[PDB]
């Protein structure tokens, strides 16, 4: 009887198991560490006897992924596009769209300029997807202490000064709030430097997270669109920001937004409606109200990245696509 | 002469004893630990010479379970349904309904899609029931310290930070208030993380329990209805919440509800009456007054789970069944 | 010359001594420990040469029990009833009624469904009676420390937290006030848990005793009437409680009752008069004034148990028998 949940469990029918699943999942963990910077816990492989082909992924033993692979399913494609179509189903919890392809169709898709997974990889490229939706749960206080104890090899004075500046719970909160926005924390040295520089002059951890986001803005803007080509930007017009700035209320532990449910909701469906025009769009708002806006749209729209004007340097052009704007609701709609 | 009561004693006539009772009770304890997360103390088996077939379950040597199995009783069914009927009796203390079945009738019931216990299992499936009604008594201060000392293997910094945040009595109070609502505490890591994040900004342990309940809401909503099918929700109309919000009185150790016995009582019989329409219903109220409402209906209706609006995510639909509503009583009924 | 009185001395004529008195008294001590939870000190047997058959029981060397067994006395019955009668005498200090029976009459009484003591047991069943009248003197500060040092085997953190909460004299006071009401303290774990939960928010030890009584209310209601059959309840009407609530006066060390001797006395004889209708009755009053009422009737009526409304759960019915009520006296009788 040992307390503490088992962190990561992958349950598979013995048909799906193979000899290269171990090293494939190992390489998946290594790649995810190099990309997002959060060291994932080693996976526990459980063989579940079942005639029906099914796999499940268990985070802390709460079933969060469950999928049944069809019989003809041997080549896997993540996401859907116009060039290749056929046998597509939507992942649960709104994680997206996937397709199963035959040998020839998948060869054509691979030739078209995409990646096609076949064999044990079909597990990894699925498992990885799940991890990208639940990454923020693998960085807490103990994981933060592990990162700091690993960084005490080369940066001993940096870690010591940081500890003298901020207690470990605030560091863990900042790292978690960074990771839950798909901002990589591989560059821990710069993060610790920014928290040290901006720690004496600030007390709400959320502002520290904003500052660490700004100091990483080069990395963020590279990881969004790797090539220098301009990808679209959806500005928010001054109405919504001017609305939300009066929602800022300050207590001894920070500043929080207080908007009526009507304003929140209408913002959510209007943003959702305006995002159907193109597959990938980047929302943009002001610096002072970026975080608050994320806090009013993180629950439903998770994959959409909410940048800020200062987080885009003057070396990046804007390629404006739309202009979202609303006035208040309770006093009068005036835009809605 | 050794002080301290004997925790768990099962007294049986020598007829009921067997060779597989030891490992059966062991597996029962293991399953209950994996389900609810509270490590139960090892059971003491006492053989009670009695011609009459009778068993008793003793928590701290205060007889709390006493049942006499009939002579023809060899196959056991927990709960009653329309498909199978015959030889049904109600467990004491309002623990429910059970049936004893013959070999053929129990085979038919098992084929119908239920579980039938026969042999030593008839003890376990009964004993377990008792444990599910008294679980909250097996988590105190010493048990909390045992859990923390077990979690000091992998999460040392998490436990140290928690201790620096909250004294052990508040942690034990929070865990007990969680377990006495059938909220599993198997995921201790997330519980400690939430208590660490929300401990500096809060002093009434009951609010901390509310926050830990919210952070577990995915688990709670899975454990209530394991399948994604919508199961019924009984809302409470705004009258009762608007009534009870003025019952909140704040002292230096927290906020408590103060309602006249008339309001409490009328709420209890009206809820009890409205719950006879369906076997299983989930009450729903507001976030601010969930706990208080539980505190005014925990004594009589224990098995009914009282969720909250925020504890249900926007990814779960509502399947409204009824709408409970009352006004005040002392000033004027106005609904009653 | 050694300070400190000899705790328990039983003085007997050599006629009454036997070879099985040692183990009989040992089993008596063990049973009393399992029942009331207070570990009694080992008895010192003194042989007192006397032609007259007489025994004495000495608590701290102050003669408190003295009885002379008649010549024809070989079978002993404790208490008197209608079915068997003959050779009955009243124990001193109002401890009750006993009977000596011949072989055939005692056999008939045993067949009637009672217990009959013969031989060395006639000492034990008498000695035990004395112990049940003076139990509260065997739990002080040293005995409390012995109980806590025994409970430091399995509950180390529970005892440590309790000590950090309450000094040992308050714990001893609470245990003594519990034992002097025939409330068993065998379940020390729950008592310590309740004192830990309710210690920060309270300073008068008497309230802590009330809370520990409430948390034990299951044990208490079982030990009063072991079977689920309803046994009578004598309510007190609102007059006396409404009278006594203004007697509550609060000093820096707690709240005490201050009533004129007339009110006290009249309450005592009226209760005594109303209790002659039935052999066994349970007084009931409000939660706020139970303890005070006991404090105004403990001196004369000791054996009568004074429960409280909250100490009876809603699962127990009331079987009201009478309704005691009085108004004030000094201002005007108005009921008396």
């Amino acid at each position: 009887m040992v307390p503490g949940a088992c962190p990561l469990i992958l349950r598979l029918s013995p048909t799906l198991h193979s000899a290269d699943l171990i090293r494939d999942i190992d390489a998946m963990r290594w790649f995810l560490f190099e990309d997002t910077g959060v060291p994932l816990p080693e996976v526990n492989i459980e063989v579940l006897p079942e005639p029906t082909e099914k796999l499940t992924v268990l985070l802390y033993q709460e079933p969060v992924f469950s999928l049944s692979i069809p019989a003809q399913a041997d080549y896997l494609l993540i996401g859907a596009d116009a060039s290749v179509v056929g046998d597509s189903q939507t992942l649960p919890n709104g994680m997206g769209q996937i397709c199963w392809l035959t040998k020839d169709m998948a060869h054509k898709a691979q030739g078209f300029g995409l990646d096609v997974f076949a064999g044990s990889q079909r597990i990894s490229a699925l498992l990885k997807c799940v991890l990208l939706r639940h990454m923020g749960e693998f960085i807490g206080v103990q994981e933060t202490r592990y990162l700091m104890n690993a960084m005490e090899k080369n940066y001993s004075e940096l870690v010591k000064e940081l500890q003298r500046q901020l207690p470990i719970n605030k560091i863990a909160e900042t790292l978690q709030r960074l990771v839950s926005e798909r901002v990589s924390i591989r560059d821990l040295r710069l993060i610790f430097g920014t928290l040290i520089d901006w720690a004496p002059r600030e007390k709400d951890v959320l502002m520290l997270t904003e500052y660490v986001r700004i100091a990483l803005r080069r990395h963020i803007l590279r990881r969004l669109n790797p090539e220098g080509k301009p990808l679209p930007i959806l500005r928010i017009g001054e109405g919504i920001e001017n609305l939300v700035r009066e929602s800022i209320r300050q207590t001894a532990m920070g500043t929080y937004t207080a908007l009526s449910s009507r304003h929140k909701t209408q913002i959510l469906q209007l943003i959702e409606q305006a995002l159907k025009q193109s597959a990938k769009l980047f929302i943009v708002t002001s610096v002072d109200t970026r975080r608050f806006l994320r806090k009013i749209t993180e629950a439903t729209l998770f994959d959409v990245p909410i940048l800020s004007w200062q987080e885009l340097g003057e070396e990046s052009l804007i390629q404006v696509v739309e202009s979202i704007d609303l006035s208040e609701e309770e006093l009068a709609d005036n835009e809605e």
